[PDB]
């Protein structure tokens, strides 16, 4: 029925029949409950395509779609990396690595504002760069912003799954690939390829090009344990007709967006399914 679906249910049925278990070895997550190991199942190197005909969301279950574009405008727009941010926008995904300081270390947020690239005479970060340099050379084969900071990965409370974005101006279309190293197919998945497609929507609008090709590449491509038996639900449930995104004409500037520039148009899915968090 949908692009994103399709995609999505046949790396879930591989991960679930050929996929490979860890349960030898000593992980680093662990169950939010019980606190005891959290082990997955796994396949490597999986790649989504998508032509943007459609809006790349989930439709055999409920995403909180608002939660994630929240957290994208979070981590680009905002550029901060304080949870204590996030909860005042009324979301806690990210409550569990909040450190001490409410922060979640120099990591996300803090890279993309990090104020490292010459311009003009002056400092600007990873965002207002790339920005300029998609109007002023489209043909620029380093259309790249890098979360993988390789200086301050010991200073991040949870290093960056989804760490890296490249850009291409092709044929005066704005094209996205986007990498994540590791991927909970069950929790973050879902809410990556959507938020993604958003930012180059976005983007695409703020700087005049019309839209490409969007990539979603996985490194580790995974699915926790006592996820297994609601995603065989998810797979069997039907599909609808992916919705239609409504994002604010009016916004020239990126920084201008908000939360209520975004509507989601007849977006009809399956009910809501429950999903521990393994921190
Ligand atoms: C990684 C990342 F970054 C993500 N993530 C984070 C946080 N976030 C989140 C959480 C949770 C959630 C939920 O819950 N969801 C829900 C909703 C409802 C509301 O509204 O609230 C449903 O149901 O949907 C969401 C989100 C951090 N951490 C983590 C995460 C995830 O996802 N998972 C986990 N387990 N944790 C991104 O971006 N992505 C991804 O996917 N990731 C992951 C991969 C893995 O698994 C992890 C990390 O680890 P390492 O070992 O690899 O490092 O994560």
């Amino acid at each position: 029925m949908t692009q994103f679906d399709k995609q999505y249910n046949s790396i879930i049925k591989d991960i679930i029949n050929n996929g490979i278990s860890d349960e030898e070895f000593d992980v680093r997550t662990k169950w939010d409950s019980d606190g005891t190991p959290a082990h997955t199942l796994s396949v490597i190197s999986k790649q989504m395509r998508f032509d943007n005909s459609e809006v790349p969301i989930l439709t055999t279950k409920k995403v909180a779609w608002k939660t994630a574009i929240k957290e994208l405008l979070w981590i680009w727009q905002l550029k901060s990396n304080d949870v204590n941010d996030l909860n005042m926008m009324g979301v806690h995904i990210w409550d569990q690595w909040k450190q001490e300081d409410g922060t979640i270390g120099h990591a996300y947020g803090f890279q993309l504002g990090k104020k490292n690239r010459s311009l003009n005479g002056e400092k600007v970060d990873q965002v207002d760069y790339l920005l300029h340099q998609l109007k002023n050379n489209p043909s620029s084969r380093r259309h790249i912003t890098m979360l993988w900071n390789p200086d301050e990965l010991d200073a991040m409370a949870l290093t960056p799954c989804v760490y890296e974005t490249q850009w291409y101006v092709k044929h005066g279309k704005l094209h996205l690939e986007v990498r994540a190293r590791s991927n909970d197919m069950a929790l973050g998945n879902p809410f990556n390829v959507f938020q993604y497609n958003v930012l180059q929507r976005m983007i695409a609008q703020v700087t005049g090009y019309e839209l490409g090709e969007y990539i979603f590449n996985i490194g580790d491509c995974h699915v926790y344990t006592r996820h297994i038996d609601n995603l065989k639900i998810q797979m069997e449930r039907e599909q609808f007709e992916a919705p239609e995104l409504w994002i604010n004409p009016e916004v020239k500037d990126f920084y201008d967006f908000t939360i209520d520039d975004f509507k989601l148009i007849n977006y009809k899915h399956g009910d809501k399914l429950l999903f521990e968090v393994a921190v």
